[PDB]
């Protein structure tokens, strides 16, 4: 099967798989963005708080896929909320892109609340043709209702943190139901703690012939996510990909289903930043 990709709601299309880069050395970045590239990925996912988009944009260049192939996304950063426009002609200089496929708020940080007015600039800078399509990270119900009642302009993706010990079900549901995509972040509950080790996840890895990991990436696809698994290890870049030639079943996803926890392992969208 072929890598599948999801319509936004604007009309946009994005891959359904795509590689995160965090916070490493350009030495790590390059390489793993050539690795990713090479074996199929069409989605490479960074943030301008990461200090590495230079690194980034540089892989991209030295890839022979074209732009126009790429879906990059990067985001506006905690203290930039009230200048998107001078954040992003940044990030496009240090990625080397004329515009970016899609542009996320990093956080709400709801204690400044300097949200909206975020937005409202990202609205603008959309319209002169900067950004391809605009979402949030880290977004809740609440932070959503008010972009939605201050500007009447809807997030096409609101990734959050999203794992087999916190599905989310709730803020998945709501954004499903306003037409937001919802993209996960720390897919594999960083480092499987908790999941790689539990009976319904090694039973369908032995089932499939399928590392834990891929397992839970395939549970995320099919369950209708986009789904950003991080890495810098050539192997697992390459072994989280390898998840197109299997499908989970109503009922296996069912099992995952009960190994929710609500469990938050990365910061609080609610605190961060305030």
């Amino acid at each position: 099967a072929n890598p599948t990709v999801i319509k936004l709601q604007d009309g946009n299309v994005m891959p359904q798989l795509g590689l995160g880069v965090w916070q490493a050395s350009n030495e790590e970045v390059i390489t793993a963005i050539q690795k990713a590239l090479e074996v199929g990925y069409r989605s490479i996912d960074t943030a301008a708080a990461y200090k590495n988009e230079e690194g980034v944009g540089k892989a991209l260049k030295n890839a022979s896929v074209n732009r126009e192939e790429l879906f990059i996304t990067t985001k506006l950063w905690n203290d930039d909320h009230k200048r998107p426009r001078e954040a992003l002609l940044d990030s496009l200089k240090k990625l080397q892109l004329d515009y970016i496929d899609l542009y996320l708020m990093h956080w709400p940080v709801p204690a400044i609340d300097h949200y909206v007015e975020a937005w409202k600039g990202m609205i603008e800078l959309q319209k002169e043709g900067l950004i391809k399509s605009i979402g949030v990270c880290n977004f809740q119900i609440h932070h959503l209702q008010r972009l939605i009642d201050e500007t009447g302009v809807t997030p096409v993706i609101n990734q959050i943190e999203l794992h087999p010990l916190m599905q989310q079900r709730q803020l998945h549901a709501w954004n499903a139901t306003h037409k937001i995509q919802t993209e996960s972040w720390s897919p594999l509950a960083q480092g499987g703690k908790g999941v790689f080790d539990q009976k319904v996840i090694r039973d369908l890895a032995d089932k499939y012939g399928k590392t834990p990991a891929q397992i839970v990436i395939r549970w995320h696809l099919d369950s209708g996510l986009v789904v950003i698994p991080k890495s810098v290890t050539p192997s697992r870049i390459a072994e989280n990909f390898d998840v197109w030639d299997f499908r989970l079943d109503k009922d296996e996803l069912g099992e995952i289903a009960k190994l929710d926890q609500g469990k938050r392992l990365g910061p609080d969208p609610d605190q961060f930043g305030g």
